[PDB]
Formats: structure tokens, sequence, C-alpha cells
């Protein structure tokens, strides 16, 4: 009776907040993770303490390779194995780091990681979700700043642009199956763990609405809306949740 | 105690559905109308039967003129008079008709209606709303998902709707320091113009990827409800398409 | 009779003059429209006529919206036919630009008439008159703004007018395509800074431009107009070319 | 050594050929990159060298993504410096295009490698190699984009993803390379040269959708926009994508 959702990169930060809010809404959840095993298992424990048998973890590397289609099929299969259905896919997992055009990872590894996590894995996950098929939908975590990108982040930005293309192409192609495909695009939300406080404050000061970053819960709220019955005519839409950041000129 | 909302063009169709759903969410509402007095009062009666003294009507022509600024100030003022506050402005009223570039309203009348109602009145209402201002204050503008693939011979209408996107962005930036969010909802085909023939209505319905049907007014209202809610408190300057995928469909 | 002819609105100075000059150098006869800048307009027409006799005229009009604006726009197009017997190109360059804050000597209705009139309604009415007068490589070029999605604070009416001009560009490209009239736009970021602006403030904006940390010259903007009216753009309609040195790509 | 030089990928046929011809007519020396079309690439180089000796060479490479793609792309740029002593212009034109339906003899990872490699990864690697070699002059890159990226063909998700990635590259590289004086722009066709084997009755279905003339763009019309973007008339233009689509993208369903 309860619907089920897969959330990628769900052990921490925004993906954790999405998994938590879906669970609070009544979903059973697959918490996908790559390296954060302890955090993933800890979240599943918390959710299961709340309602038994409503959360599982599923480990996978979402870097592009010739076995990525199998890994993505397994993530979807894990939801059917645990819960007998898969109603919602949230493509949240993402690699993010600079790749300067002018000069420990080879460039082909950087392509595989940045384009794999942000674009190819979402595509393969979408394929597997659709092939295995109420209120079915997919939500892709996009980036409100894709047209005003950070300096030296070309591969990341290429991946996020590709994810916009996937959102639109899959919304078109999956509409006759009743599957909606939409996006949520943060501006600045939870800042990278590696970033110093002074730099975090630099970015906070740029946001018109409150001079602060989005909480993870604020991003999750837009995901909840798009999967809800209140969004049943919405497909191919990307909702910015950016406090007006993308409207601010240089 | 209860927040209050102004909805322009609220007597019928999409504006009515928005007013109904805001009311159901707990708002007190000003139902603005131009020509549709009977329908406006009928809605106010229905809402007041549910919760007494929670719905008022306000007449105004939203055509651009020397008096449009005073009329817009009165709409906002009516909310403050009735309810003591104005938390939400929904710019829903619109005129829609063709204005061919190559050839009984003069062109400058068409300007005053299409650009006035669809862009200048939202601008003046936004000024009045902001001037009169914990809280969750926002404005929602009814945009058009087809603004970049416009209907043939609708240049003035399309100009007004593009101007409304500009207002949404400019006002979101300028009002963010006041905690006033400014967002849009962009329908594709929703309730077809009453004048449109049944065969032409079906032609459009058949192009929509999602179920080959128009949006109900209630689906449009659901997006408005989200944007005014606490679930959207970091969202400003965003326009949510509610179009069943229609804008994605090539020629 | 066989050199083509162009109307350039707001052509006495700055970008509009550069467009008129470059069109003239390409072989066009030109109508130099102007509002207040009579001395500068006549001085330009005299220069162009010295270079080739009877190839430049001036035409005065206020492009503020009013119930007479349609007649004024009809008259601008008529001046081109009166002088040159044809009108091949329309460049909508004239523009009012000033802040209109949402929270507090012109009335708001004057500000609406000026900012929306010059930037949007006059281009629309000129587009109507241009199209209706037609009997070649016919086109319209609208001067847009690369920063319309990242607008200056407190410029809502200006930004509304430039957004409306994008809508006109696309609507008119669609509707006039059957008549062989192409309709395109050129969108500067920062080009010639306002005459009233001090050097320090100019340098603040210059420093934001990735390509050279400098504003576009007037000639650089005119170069993109010249391309869009040329035979090298015969399949281009409904396109807006940014000429902004990357400015619109730069985040906050 | 005074004439500038350009690399054009996928230049043996169709749009890339017309770009290579127009660049040569403008005074550029050209590297004609090709993958499978050797005879046509060599025929073009010989035609161009007959017009002006030692102004055209060919360079073969597969632009599918793989472990060797970065080296291949470095080699393409290197070929221009070895032939002509300079590389002023890069045109990323080569492209794979075919449907990849989401719902059900190439594996899906081959389709990823081909559609994302040709349309996006190879342009990125070529852009890296071009810039690293440059770390009077008018250096620029032109990417062949697609005016219909937001109204895509049904069941072309991987192709559309690659073309959206190419918009991202055009913008990100324009920003990052602007300090080096390298401009980065795009030209976005709607419908241009159709497949010759496509029935005329199907070609006409697409032609009739185009507002401006109810016909597809010639390859030369697309090349004309590339020529403008590399020219001295575009020296303040970077990060711009010029649609050359006859109004097709403005037409609703
Ligand atoms: N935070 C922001 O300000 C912001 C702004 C714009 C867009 N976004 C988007 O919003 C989403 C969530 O942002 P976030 O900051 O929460 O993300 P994040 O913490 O940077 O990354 C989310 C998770 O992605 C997973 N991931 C990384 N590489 C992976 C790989 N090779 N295989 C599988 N999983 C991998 C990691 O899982 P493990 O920890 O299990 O390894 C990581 O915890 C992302 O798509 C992001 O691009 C965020
Ligand atoms: N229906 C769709 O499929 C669709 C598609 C795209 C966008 N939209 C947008 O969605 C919104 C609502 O659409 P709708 O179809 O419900 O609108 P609508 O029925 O065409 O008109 C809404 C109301 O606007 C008011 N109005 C018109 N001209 C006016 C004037 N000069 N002064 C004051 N009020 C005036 C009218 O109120 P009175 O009846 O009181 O005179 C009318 O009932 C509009 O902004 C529209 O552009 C709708
Ligand atoms: N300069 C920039 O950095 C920049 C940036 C973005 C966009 N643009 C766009 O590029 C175009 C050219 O810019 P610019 O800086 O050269 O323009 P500008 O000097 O600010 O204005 C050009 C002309 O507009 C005419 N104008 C103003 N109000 C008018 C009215 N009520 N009626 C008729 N004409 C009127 C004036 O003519 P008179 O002098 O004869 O009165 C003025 O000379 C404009 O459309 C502008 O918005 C420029
Ligand atoms: N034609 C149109 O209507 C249209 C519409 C929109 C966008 N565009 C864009 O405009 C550009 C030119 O279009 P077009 O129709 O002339 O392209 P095309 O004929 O489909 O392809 C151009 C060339 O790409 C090369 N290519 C394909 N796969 C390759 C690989 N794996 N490695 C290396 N090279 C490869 C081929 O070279 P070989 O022949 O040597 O193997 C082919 O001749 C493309 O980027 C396209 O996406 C075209
Ligand atoms: N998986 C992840 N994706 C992203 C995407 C963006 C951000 C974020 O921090 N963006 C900031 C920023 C990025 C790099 C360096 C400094 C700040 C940002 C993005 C656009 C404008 C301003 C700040 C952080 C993450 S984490
Ligand atoms: N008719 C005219 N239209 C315009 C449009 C824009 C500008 C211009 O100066 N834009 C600047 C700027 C505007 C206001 C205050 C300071 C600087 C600009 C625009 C966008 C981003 C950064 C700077 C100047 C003019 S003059
Ligand atoms: N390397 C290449 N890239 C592209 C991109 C697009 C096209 C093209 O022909 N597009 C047509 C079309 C696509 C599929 C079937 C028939 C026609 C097109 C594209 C967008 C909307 C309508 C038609 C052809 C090519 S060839």
């Amino acid at each position: 009776e309860a619907p089920a959702a897969v959330v990628t990169g769900a052990a921490k930060r925004i993906g954790r907040a999405i998994a938590v809010k879906l669970h609070q809404t009544g979903y059973r959840v697959v918490i996908h993770y790559h390296n954060s095993a302890e955090a993933a298992v800890s979240l599943a424990d918390e959710l299961n303490k709340e309602r038994s048998n409503t959360a599982v973890v599923c480990q996978a590397d979402l870097t592009n390779s010739n076995v990525l289609p199998a890994s993505c099929e397994e993530i979807i299969n894990s939801c059917f194995r645990a819960f007998g259905r898969c109603d919602v896919l949230v493509n949240n997992a993402s690699a993010f780091y600079p790749t300067p055009l002018v000069q420990g990872k080879t460039v082909e590894t950087q392509v595989a990681e940045l384009i794999g996590t942000n674009a190819i894995a979402p595509f393969l996950l979408t394929m597997s979700f659709a092939q295995r098929q109420s209120n079915l939908s997919i939500v892709n975590l996009c980036d409100a700043m894709v047209d005003q990108p950070c300096m030296a982040f070309s591969l990341y930005n290429m991946g996020k642009h590709a994810l916009v293309g996937l959102t639109q192409s899959a919304a078109l192609e999956l509409a006759p199956y009743g599957i909606r495909v939409n996006g949520v695009a943060p501006g600045v939300s939870l800042l990278p763990v590696a970033m110093g406080e002074e730099e975090k404050d630099k970015w906070r000061r740029k946001v018109p609405l409150g001079r602060r970053e989005a909480s993870a819960e604020q991003i999750a709220d837009a995901v909840i809306f798009l999967v809800s019955g209140s969004a049943q005519y919405i497909t191919g839409s990307i909702i910015k949740v950016d406090g007006g950041l993308s409207l601010v000129h240089a």
C-alpha cells in the first residue's frame, strides 16, 4: 500500500533530507550511497525505528563505466526486491570539483566521475525505472547556476546541462506511461565540507533572500511538491530554489 | 490572525479556483472583478457561508489609464481595510486576443488592455503591495508556458506576458530585502477560452504529452498554493510551468 | 532607387549613430530618427550626404506611448519611402533608461509611457508600419539587453520593456516570415556607458567583463546589426545575438 | 606563416565541408578532420590545395569517448601546429545522431560513448588541447549546437544530453578562456541538410514546419554564421549561441 522511492546519494546532506521527508510523507525508501556506509545504515536504522521495514540501503559507484548500466539496474531492482514497487526516483548523487581547461586523477576519470554521476547514471536509472513499470515520477537535482557557472568547473557544468536535457527528453518520452520527470535546482544550499567559513560567508552574502544558503529541508520541500498529487500536471519543469541568487548580476 | 490574499480576475475560471483553494488553506480573500459582479458576489457568498466575513469583493478596471494606479492602490487598500493585513497578491487577471501585425478597438486601446491588464496592473499592484508592508509575504504572477513559442498573430499579448516575466524577476530581486518573494505559475492549455470551438479545443488537447487534456484550473491553483506556502520560503524569482509537457513539443 | 534604405531610431549619437554610419558605409541610404538631439542628427546627416549626396535624411519623433504614437511611427516609415522610395531595414535602437523603484518628478504613468513606449510599443508600431508598407532582403533588428535576466536593481519598468521587446522579436519573426521579413535582435551587455556616469563607476562595470575588462565599442554593437541585415544571415530569424564580452555568464 | 589556421571536425561532408570551404575562401589553412569518410576528406583537401598549395591537410580520428580520446584530441590540435605552425580557430562540428529510446545492436554504453563523446567530450578535450597550446590575433572556438535542444525529437535523450552539455561547455569555456583572448561561441541549426536517403515526402514534412521559406538551411547558410563568429566583426562576442533556424524553434506544437 505504501509507495516506494529511490534516493541516490542519500546518506548525507540534501539527499538525506529528501529521504527523511519522503519517509515522513509515507514512502518506503532505498537509501543509495557510495562511500558513506555508516551514515547510510544509521539513517536506515532511524527510519526503520519509526516504521519497521520501510528503509533499505543500496551501495553503488555511479562513475561512468561499462558496468554502470548494471549498477543502475541493481539500484532499481533493490527497490522492487525490498518493497515490490518503485514509484519515485530522485537523482541526487553528484561529484563536484574543478577541472581547469589550462594546466591525482586522469582527465578520463574526471569525465567518468563528473559526467557519470551528474548525467549518465541519471539516464540509466531513468531507463531502468521506466522499463520496470498511481503517481510515478522522477526528480533530478539540477543547478540554478548552470548558465552563470563557477570558474574552472566545465565538466561539472556540462554534466548538469546534460541533466536538464535528460529532464526534458525523458518528460517528453515517458508522459504516455504516466511518468512525470521534473527538476529542483538549488543555488547555494549546504556548502562543501572542505570550504572555509570566510568563503562560505562570501557566498551567503550574495543571496538576495536572507543572505543565507538554503537548508537541505528547503530543497527537499520542492522535491516533495513535485512527487505529490498537487503536481500531477507538471512535467519537464525545473524549479529553482535559490533565494534569487541566479537573478544577481556580476 | 488568518493571513489575507488578493486575487485579481477571481470571479471565474482559474482566478476562482485560486481564491477557493487559498480560502480552503485558511486565507481571507479579496475577490477582484471588472465586469463579473454577479459571479464575484456568488463566490464571496459561498466562501462566507463556510467561514463568515472571510471574503470581500473589489471592483476595478485593470486597463491602463491615468487612473490605473489609483485603482490598483484601491485593490490593495481593500484587503487592508477588510482584514488588517495583505500577505499574498495573485496577479491572475488577463486579456487575451489577437493583434495581427498586417491588416473595433483602436491599436492604442489594445495596448491599454493587453499590456495594461497583463503587465502594467501587476506592476502597480506590486508597488502598492510592497509600499503597504514571522510573516510569509509573496506575490504570484500568472505567466504563460508558451511565451517562447507564441500563438500566431498574438504579438501584444506575448509582449505583455514577456513583460510579466521581467517584472517577476525584477521584483523578486528588489523585494527580497523586505522578505517579499515573487514567483510565477505558467499554464499551457488550461481552461480553453469559452469562445473557442470544440474541434479547436481538441486539436490543442491532443498535443499535450501528459494525458492529451488541458489542466484543470485546480491544477494551476495547486502550484499557486505551493508557492505561497511555507514549503516555498526560499523560492523567489521562479516560474513553475504547469503545462503537461506542452512546451517541450516541437512543431 | 536601387541602393537599399534603412530607418535607425535614436540615431543621432552613440550606438544608433554607429549603426547608421555602418549601414551608410555598406551602401544604405538612411533615415536618422531623433527626438531631442536635433543638432547632432543634422550634423550626422550632413556628414553622410557629403560622403554621398542625397543618402541621409533626419526625422523627428517622440516615441513615448500616447494615442498619437501610431501616427508618429507610421510617419517615420513614411519618411523613408518619401526620401528613398523603399524601406528595406528597420533598426529599433531608441530607448529610455532610468530607475523606477518599487518602494518610495515624473508621474508613474509618464514613466510607463516613456519606458514601455520607447522600448516596446514604438518598436511594435514601427514593425506594423514597416510590414504594411511592403510591396530584396528585408529585416528588422531590435536593440535588446543581454542582462534582462540579471537586471539592475530598481529598473523594473525598463526591464519589463526590454522583455517585451524579446517577445516582439519572436512573435514578429514568426508572423512576418511568410512576407520574407526577418526579425532579429542584438543584445549589448555594457557598451557606451551613460554620459552622466563618473569614471570610477564606469570602471566598476568594466572590471566585470571577462573579455578584455572593457565595454563594447559602438562599432562592435553595429557590427552585429550589419551581420543580421546582410545576405550572410538570410536564414536567421527570431535570433538575439548577445554582444556582451561574456558579462551575462558571470555569477554574483 | 601569416595566414591563420583552423581545425574543423567531421569536415569531409555536409555542414563541416561547407565550413572548411568557407574558412579556406576567407584565407584560412585548414585541418580537415574525418572518421570514416577518407575518400571525401582527401577529395576536399586536394580541391583546396589546387586552389592554394599547402593550405589543407586531413587528420583521421574516432571521437567516440574512450581511454585514448584525450590523446586523439591532442593529436588533432597538434596536426594543425605541425602543418601550419599555429591554430587560430577550432570548429567542433563532428556529431553522432541516432535515437536511444528509454523503453524497449550497440550496447547502451557504446551509445553513451558515441553520442556523448562526439557531441560533448571530444569538444571539451579539443578545447583543452587548443587552449593549452596558446597558454593581430583573433583566436576562437565555434561549437555546432542545436536550436531544438529544448523541444527535442522523441527518443533522442542521449543525443539531446550531449547537445545540452555542449551549451554548457560553450558557456564555461567562454568564461574561463576570455583572459587568454580566446572567444567561444555556438551556431545552432534547426533543420539543415536532411539525410539524402530520407524520402522526399518525409523531408517535406520537416521543410513545411520552417516559417522562413518552408525549406531547410543550406550547409553554406550554417557556415556563414561560423564565418561571422570567427571574424573581426565578432571580437566582443563570447558565450553566444546564434540560432540559424528560419524561425523553427518559435513554432508551437
Ligand atoms: N549543495 C549545494 O549548494 C548545491 C547547489 C547546486 C546544486 N546542488 C545539487 O544538489 C544535489 C545534492 O547536493 P549535496 O551538496 O547534498 O551533494 P554532495 O553532498 O556534494 O553529494 C551527494 C552525494 O553524492 C554521492 N556521490 C558522489 N560521487 C559519487 C559516485 N561516484 N557514485 C555514487 N555516489 C556519489 C556521495 O555519496 P557518499 O557520501 O555515499 O559517497 C555524496 O554524499 C547534487 O546533485 C548537487 O549537484 C547542490
Ligand atoms: N486558460 C489558459 O489555458 C491559460 C494559458 C496560459 C496562461 N494563462 C494565464 O492564466 C491566468 C488566468 O487564465 P484564465 O483563462 O482563467 O483567464 P480569463 O478567464 O481569460 O480572464 C481572467 C479574468 O481577467 C479579468 N480581466 C480581463 N480583462 C480585464 C480588465 N481590463 N480589467 C480587469 N479585469 C480583467 C476578467 O474578469 P471579469 O470577468 O471580472 O471582468 C477575467 O474573468 C491569466 O493570467 C492567463 O494569461 C491561462
Ligand atoms: N549602452 C549600453 O551599454 C547598452 C546596454 C544594453 C542595451 N543597450 C541598448 O542599446 C540601444 C542603444 O544604447 P545607447 O546607450 O546608445 O542608447 P541611449 O544613448 O541611452 O539612447 C539612444 C537614443 O534613444 C532616444 N530616445 C530616448 N527617449 C526617447 C523618446 N521618448 N522618443 C524617441 N527617442 C528617444 C534618444 O534620442 P535623442 O538623443 O534624439 O533624444 C537617445 O539618443 C538601446 O536600445 C539600449 O537599451 C545599450
Ligand atoms: N543537419 C542538420 O539538420 C542539423 C540540425 C541541428 C544540428 N546540427 C549540427 O550541425 C553539425 C553538422 O551537421 P551535419 O548534418 O553535417 O552532421 P552529420 O553529417 O550527421 O555528421 C558530421 C560528421 O560527423 C562525423 N562523426 C560522426 N561520428 C563520429 C565519430 N564517432 N568520430 C568522429 N567523427 C564522427 C562524421 O565523419 P565521417 O563521415 O568522416 O565518419 C560525419 O560526416 C552537427 O554537430 C549537428 O549535430 C545539424
Ligand atoms: N554535488 C554538489 N554540487 C554542487 C554545486 C554547487 C555548489 C556550490 O557550492 N556552489 C557555489 C559555489 C561553487 C563553487 C565554488 C564556490 C561556490 C556557488 C555556485 C554558483 C554561484 C555562487 C556559488 C556545491 C555543490 S555540491
Ligand atoms: N538606453 C539605454 N539602455 C541601457 C541599458 C543598460 C545600460 C547599462 O549601463 N547597464 C549597466 C548599468 C546599468 C545601470 C546602472 C549601472 C550599470 C549594467 C547592466 C547590467 C549589468 C551591469 C551593468 C545602459 C543603457 S542606456
Ligand atoms: N549530426 C547531426 N545532428 C543532427 C541534429 C538534428 C537533425 C535533424 O534532422 N533534426 C530534425 C529531424 C530529426 C529526426 C527525424 C527527422 C528530422 C528535426 C529536429 C528537431 C525538430 C524537428 C526535426 C540532424 C542531425 S545530424
